[PDB]
């Protein structure tokens, strides 16, 4: 196996997955960097290009994580290469902004098409990587898995009802996955307020506390620093969200 | 319209709804026994039975509530018979016990299976009746919606990982829906703990610290209390397990 | 011993309290009536007619409860007159507004004020309280305390910082004693939000989403409801305000 | 003013703030190192000379935090040395152990003794430092508070009632110091289970979900996440306690 750990990120052909692998190549990690399709290549590629100008080794994968052979099929790739994962990033999400109280513009296949990526995808991909994620765990260090929930699903808000309701799911499966997996790998979930992927910007500012947005390097940080210098946290939703939880 | 308020009742043939009609009944409502199908349908008719004992009107409507089209014909036959809707309780759902480390025992099929039921036809049912509910609320009262959740759904245990994520799903589905129906609809969730549909009932009882589990009774008696006296209560999860919270 | 549950009410002079000896007495339960002093007692002996004219047995007893013999006194009074405690509603309590940005206008002294009534005082009534009550529990039926703790306990809002953080307090201090008191006592805690005791009311009306405040009769029935019909639930914080926590 | 950020830390010649503030030290911060009294001195001495082996400039303060004048003059103090105050961790704090069942045994002067460091002392100490984390904040970047309550404040288990209860305070309290502070300063408070300040230890150990127990570098770790690399946290309490609440 290789000398030198890996990370696994999926959603990492823009916004926080984009700068969670950044930030790992930074650390000097290895990552997995997860492609989505042919529509979202050409960005993946220039994250890898940023990575190893960080200096770290790099692979792309495809998948669409709500089909869960495509999880499995990233995971044998990265197995090749390197025969390790020490973190695996979950940032692979979908959604589509439905006003909440528009209940005639939402339906089952939409709560069903936010739940196939954001949730049953999020575990595809965990699962998926469990094993090797277990293997690479030492006597002394626990392996990481952080999900990337949302504001959204702490508090019943967001981009539409389903988006809201998948991430809620996602809050609860971190507790069950954190629970089950201990004492070897930790399972935590991130919860971001409002991100800005480069009016709007200046009405989403004056609403927060913060008076501020977050942008995708922010969230990164908090994703490296639980992988790396958290060894006693797990079943967390950590929320970074410039203050909106306090009114 | 009718001069006698309505309850209607999803997951009505047994356990918790089941209860929950008769304490509605108890208490002079007008109750809309939601049966499944005809596997349930003589538990249902048990229901009515003991409903109008109680002394009230009674109809049974069959629905699948993941079918958008049943929550709608079920809230027009409710609409013919007495015109308003007072309070709904949602207590249809489903599951099947995989154990959450089992992780080669479950599939995407499962996780879609129990979120159909649990979550969006939940929303699917509370949709159907939003119109009679915010028609029946009056200048100084406000209409109720009550969510039969789990505590699975805020420790991520019980019967399976897909439960679980789908009843964390419905407590914030329960914020949304309770933010954006204010004022004239109030919607809250219920967590039960362990309960006895009547060794297995001596470990619930044991682990619990009130050394005890709960009846469906008691469940429906949160129902009623969140409907009928509690008119600043609205996004809340309450939990009633019997102290396994504590530890 | 009386053959009638008995109730024991701190803070019962007014507001929520006086609310709950009513509530109590209409349920049929002899009710221990706390007057604080002097200044209160006028008002107190109004709450015993009207509980008498609900048909209850009543006594009155003073107490600071800030003073953990004035508590034992107040139990002995009650012990010699019915020897049972059912239940024990410690609606005892204090503040003064205080601006939280008004950092120079607060001291240590009323920190300490606000706390010797609002968690001392709440925690030396239920140790007084806790051998009749453990007493009065039968085979099958736990007892129960109810604290009466606030919104701004969950939330850091407020009349001051030092009542908020003596109901966050209040709240934590709930589950220890629901843990330990478990079996045989229930411990509950409520935070209600706006309560007008009978401008200023359409300032808070119009900021909840519920659009009302909320009178003490319906914290004196969720006090009622938790002691009465919810055997499953302790170690809860029960929020009634209206809303306000959707933002 | 110093060009060098400065941290103000509490309870300093110990356990968390003695490695708090070890760790601002290695980051090339300027450290205030708050002694206790004459019988902490030397563990503060040591302490200071690891940090100016850290390559760190260093002070001294002596203070008892529950004393107003105490925090004033350390802030005094540091102010004449530095000019800037960029981070305080209020890591002073007392505690005495006492079973929470054993209600005899702890009385109103202990519950008072403990709420008089962890509670009043830290509001002190935090509202005599406001002045200058205010001006060291700039156009771009908040100071930071970090505020150590711990698991007991969550759960209400801990050394003592009084105990948890405090924490229970400082954790509301954080609440109403994030919103009132923003948006130049952000508050947060850290919740450690158990910390080994080096059987009791095999104990511990097992009845966690990760099998281990925390060193005090792990929560300066996060202390120093917390402030130099997390813009959008305030008002969180961020559990760090080895899966404990999992159960
Ligand atoms: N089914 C899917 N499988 C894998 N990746 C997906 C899937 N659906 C969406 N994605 C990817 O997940 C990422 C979502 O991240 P983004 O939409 O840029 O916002 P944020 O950085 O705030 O999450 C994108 O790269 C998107 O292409
Ligand atoms: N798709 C569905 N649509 C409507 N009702 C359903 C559906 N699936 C299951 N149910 C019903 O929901 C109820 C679930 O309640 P029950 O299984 O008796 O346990 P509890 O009382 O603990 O909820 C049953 O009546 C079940 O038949
Ligand atoms: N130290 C004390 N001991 C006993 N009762 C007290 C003490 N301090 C205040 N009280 C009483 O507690 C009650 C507080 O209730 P109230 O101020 O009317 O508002 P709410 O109904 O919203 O609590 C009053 O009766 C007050 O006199
Ligand atoms: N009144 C006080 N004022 C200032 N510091 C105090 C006060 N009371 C206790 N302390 C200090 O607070 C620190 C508590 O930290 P410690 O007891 O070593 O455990 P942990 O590292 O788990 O907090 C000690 O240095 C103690 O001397």
């Amino acid at each position: 196996q290789s000398s030198t750990p890996v990370c696994v990120i999926t959603g990492s052909a823009s916004g926080i997955g984009a700068a969670t692998a950044l930030r790992f190549a930074q650390a000097g990690w290895s990552v997995a960097i997860g492609n989505f399709d042919d529509s979202t290549r050409d960005a993946a590629s220039t994250v890898e290009a940023l990575c190893r100008d960080a200096g770290a080794q790099t692979l792309i994968f495809d998948a669409d994580v709500g089909k869960d052979a495509d999880c499995r099929h990233a995971v044998d790739m990265v197995a090749s290469r390197w025969q390790r994962i020490d973190a695996l990033i979950n940032c692979a999400g979908t959604t589509r902004v439905i006003p909440h109280n528009a209940f005639d513009q939402i339906d089952d296949f939409e709560f069903e098409r936010v739940y196939r990526v954001n949730l049953i995808g999020l575990y595809q991909m965990t699962r998926a990587a469990v094993p090797l994620l277990r293997e690479s765990a030492s006597a002394t260090r626990s392996t990481s898995v952080v999900n990337v929930s949302s504001l959204a699903g702490l508090n019943g808000t967001g981009s539409s009802i389903a988006y809201a309701a998948s991430k809620g799911a996602v809050n609860t499966l971190t507790l069950s996955l954190a629970r089950n997996l201990a004492p070897h790998i930790r399972v935590n979930a991130l919860a971001p307020g409002m991100v800005d992927d480069g009016g709007v910007l200046s009405r989403m500012t004056e609403s927060a506390p913060l008076k501020r947005v977050s942008r995708p390097a922010e969230i990164a940080e908090l994703a490296w620093f639980l992988t790396a210098h958290a060894p006693a946290i797990t079943g967390q939703v950590i929320a970074a969200e410039n203050g909106l939880l306090l009114g």
